[PDB]
């Protein structure tokens, strides 16, 4: 539908970067997620990365973990993640939405199933975290078949031939994690190779990182965890779960425009 | 075949508590990674945790990241994965070997097909790092009709509901990870609930670690990357590899007599 190629035009219009907020779908319930998002969006966010809550807790630090049982402990379900993803887009429907999900959603209705629902509820991307670049191929061609850009991360020591191949795989845009390279190389390259716009996805914890990844050429930050942080610190009341998010994006979003 | 238990009860006969070293699969190459794998054994590892290559980038340190890019780069496939756990075993018959790995490695084969590989080669247990609990049972069913002990995650905040399902559901070992509860007081609750053997897995660094984990009464620890940092910071010398791996696994079986 074309959400990502006009947001990213648009922010070239305005001068900025994008800011995409990442949240868990339910955290901390059905309702206040919901609005939590509507709050992001109306604070400024530029896109979307909602997460089906997942369990990684070898690797996860505490902030994602605990979101994830905050969801889970709220009873919430693929199913009631979609029909969410479909609110949202009904409320909102220019945002670009991007689905963060682990693989072993998939394994419970098929793949080609899984992307159709994508497509059905109006989701623009889908990154499956945990699935190596060599084992992507089933994934991207059905994100394809279902008109959803199938996401894929550029770690931060990427050759040029995982470049070539990130580049050519990925559509909307790049996730990027960054004997590591530097920042501004793996940008340059990504340039090079025609890659869908790079996102800079490591450690967005506050302004700085975001003004950093600008000036670096990134298109954009994705803030993995800053924004599950204030919904942790902020449980017991709500009123200033949301007051803390707006201020929060919009002092992203002033970083943005550096 | 008792090799979780048979390590258990000798450990005891001795006083010790166990040390279990995670290394990746093929890192950095299949025939190194055998000799790494026997130098632990013959430095005194008590049993091995041992990776299929996964990618999780948005979440792991670059040192299990880098070890994941490694194995692929020496082209390592799950076929070549299997036959060296093969040839571990048929080396080393009674050592408990734990497979780590992560859910779309069951997606090309399916379910059963895995675990009935799984058994085939003598692997011993099988923890599916990315899956929830909620999501768990076919994974759990399968490894129990194949002779293989599923292994559950404790994590660091489970309340007695979550401990009593830990305890009930894995075999083998309990994976203990430790809104934070006292480290004594998980161990306590699952041996109330007769859990399988805890082995604190999170921070394992260095011997203080599991020093302080078999104080605390945990049956001993598992080192999920403090020997794939060895192998990353001495990749150009083997034998200065090898010879670090054996003062380590020294060092660690020394904090397990505390
Ligand atoms: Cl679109
Ligand atoms: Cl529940
Ligand atoms: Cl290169
Ligand atoms: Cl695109
Ligand atoms: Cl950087
Ligand atoms: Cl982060
Ligand atoms: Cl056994
Ligand atoms: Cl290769
Ligand atoms: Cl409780
Ligand atoms: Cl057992
Ligand atoms: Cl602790
Ligand atoms: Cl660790």
């Amino acid at each position: 539908m074309e959400r990502y190629e006009n947001l990213f035009a648009q922010l070239n219009d305005r001068r900025e970067g994008a800011f995409v907020p990442f949240v868990t779908l339910g955290d901390p319930g059905i309702e206040q997620s919901l609005k939590i998002i509507d709050t992001l969006i109306d604070a400024g966010a530029d896109a979307l990365e909602l997460g089906v809550p997942f369990s990684d807790p070898l690797a996860d630090g505490p902030t994602i973990q605990n979101a994830n049982l905050r969801a889970f402990a709220a009873g919430v379900t693929p199913a009631q993640c979609f029909e969410m993803l479909a609110l949202i887009r009904e409320k909102h429907p220019t945002i670009p939405i991007g689905l963060l999900m682990y693989a072993n959603l998939v394994f419970n209705n098929g793949i080609d199933a899984f992307y159709a629902r994508c497509e059905q509820v109006g989701v623009d991307s889908v990154l499956v975290a945990d699935v190596p670049v060599e084992e992507s191929a089933p994934f991207r061609q059905a994100a394809l078949r279902h008109n959803i850009a199938p996401i894929f991360i550029c770690p931060p020591n990427a050759d040029d031939d995982l470049l070539r191949q990130v580049a050519s795989y990925g559509r909307g845009y790049t996730y990027l994690l960054s004997g590591a390279l530097p920042l501004h190389h793996l940008i340059e390259k990504l340039k090079e190779y025609h890659a869908a716009p790079a996102l800079q996805g490591f450690g967005i914890s506050s302004p700085e990182q975001v003004s950093a990844a600008v000036r670096a050429g990134a298109a954009g930050a994705i803030s993995g965890s800053a924004i599950v942080k204030i919904i942790e610190k902020n449980l017991a009341s709500p009123k200033q779960m949301l007051a803390e998010l707006r201020s929060f994006v919009s002092a992203m979003k002033a970083a943005s425009r550096a």
